[PDB]
C-alpha cells in the first residue's frame, strides 16, 4: 500500500496511508520529529492527533515505516491553546524536548531560570518548544507591559505568552521554551514550528553544535525604544566589554 510523507519546514513530519479522499486518516498515522526517530503513532482525522502513542521510528522499508511503541503509555492529543486555555494536560512534557533540554538557575547573574542542553548536538538542531496562550499583539500592546515579559511574537497577528501561573514549571511544563534566556552571543534562535499537539508555534532552535549541560541563550527581539530595564543594562554592560582595535 501507498504512503505519504508531509515534511514540515522544521523537519518533523506527518506520515502515514492516505483515505480514499486523500487526507491523513487512520489508527496507523504517526507524526516523526525532526531528529526521524521519535514518533506519536496511532489516531488521526484528516492529519489531526486524536490518540498519539510515543513510539520510535525503527526502519523504513520503500518508504513505509516501522514504528515500535514506548513503554509507559505515554499518550498526546491535538490540543492547540486558546487566549485563556494553555493546555488540557500542562504538566504532560514533551518527549522530544525532555531528552534535549532541562530547566535549572541560569548562569546569568539574577536572572532566574535558565534553560540547558542535556545532550551534544550539532548546528540547527531543535531542543525546545514555545508553547502558550494566542493573543493579539494590540491585548500586548495596549495592556500593561509589566506582563510581557514571555510574550514572544508568532506572526503579525498573534502573539505566545507563558502568562502567570504556567511561567511557573510546577504548574506549566508540556513545553519549555519560555526558560531560554536573552544573550547578545546566542546560541539557539526562534524559529517556526509545526506542532502535532501545540499546533502552529515557536521552537528553540541551535545556531552552533551545543554541548551537554551548556546554557540555551536567543537574543531577544526588542525595537531599543521602551525595552525592559534588564535588557538595557546588559546592553551597556556587553558594549563595554567588546574588545577593540586600537
Ligand atoms: N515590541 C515589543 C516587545 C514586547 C514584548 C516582548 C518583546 C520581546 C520579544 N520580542 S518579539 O517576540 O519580537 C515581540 C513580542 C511582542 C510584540 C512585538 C514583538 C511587536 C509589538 N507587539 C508586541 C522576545 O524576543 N521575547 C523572547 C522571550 C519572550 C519575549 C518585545
Ligand atoms: C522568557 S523568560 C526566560 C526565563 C526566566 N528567566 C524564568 O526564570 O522563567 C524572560 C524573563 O527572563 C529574565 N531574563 C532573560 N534574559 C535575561 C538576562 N540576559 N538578564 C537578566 N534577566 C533576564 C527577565 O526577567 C525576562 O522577563
Amino acid at each position: 500500500h501507498g504512503v505519504c510523507w508531509i515534511y514540515y519546514p522544521d523537519g518533523g513530519s506527518l506520515v502515514g496511508e492516505v483515505n480514499e479522499d486523500g487526507e491523513m486518516t487512520g489508527e496507523k498515522i504517526a507524526y516523526v520529529y525532526p531528529d526521524e526517530r521519535t514518533a506519536l503513532y496511532g489516531k488521526f482525522i484528516d492529519g489531526e492527533m486524536i490518540e498519539g502513542k510515543l513510539a520510535t521510528l525503527m526502519s523504513t522499508e520503500e518508504g513505509r515505516p516501522h514504528f515500535e511503541l514506548m513503554p509507559g503509555n505515554s499518550v498526546y492529543h491535538f490540543d492547540k491553546s486558546t487566549s485563556s486555555c494553555i493546555s488540557t494536560n500542562a504538566l504532560l512534557p514533551d518527549p522530544y524536548e525532555s531528552e534535549r533540554v532541562y530547566v535549572a538557575e541560569s548562569l546569568i547573574s539574577s536572572a532566574g531560570e535558565g534553560l540547558f542542553s542535556k545532550v551534544a548536538v550539532g548546528p540547527n538542531t531543535v531542543m525546545s518548544f514555545y508553547n502558550g496562550v494566542r493573543i493579539t499583539h494590540q491585548e500586548v500592546d495596549s495592556r500593561d507591559w509589566a506582563l510581557n515579559g514571555n510574550t514572544l511574537s508568532l506572526d503579525e497577528e498573534t502573539v505566545i505568552d507563558v502568562p502567570e501561573p504556567y511561567n511557573h514549571v510546577s504548574k506549566y511544563c508540556a513545553s519549555l521554551g519560555h526558560k531560554a534566556n536573552h544573550s547578545f552571543t546566542p546560541n539557539c534562535i526562534y524559529d517556526m514550528f509545526v506542532h502535532p499537539r501545540f499546533g502552529p508555534i515557536k521552537c528553540i532552535r541551535t545556531l552552533r553544535a551545543v554541548e551537554a549541560d551548556e546554557e540555551l541563550t536567543v537574543a531577544y527581539g526588542y525595537d531599543g525604544p521602551e525595552a525592559p530595564e534588564w535588557y538595557q543594562v546588559e546592553l551597556k554592560a556587553f558594549q563595554a566589554t567588546q574588545q577593540k582595535h586600537h
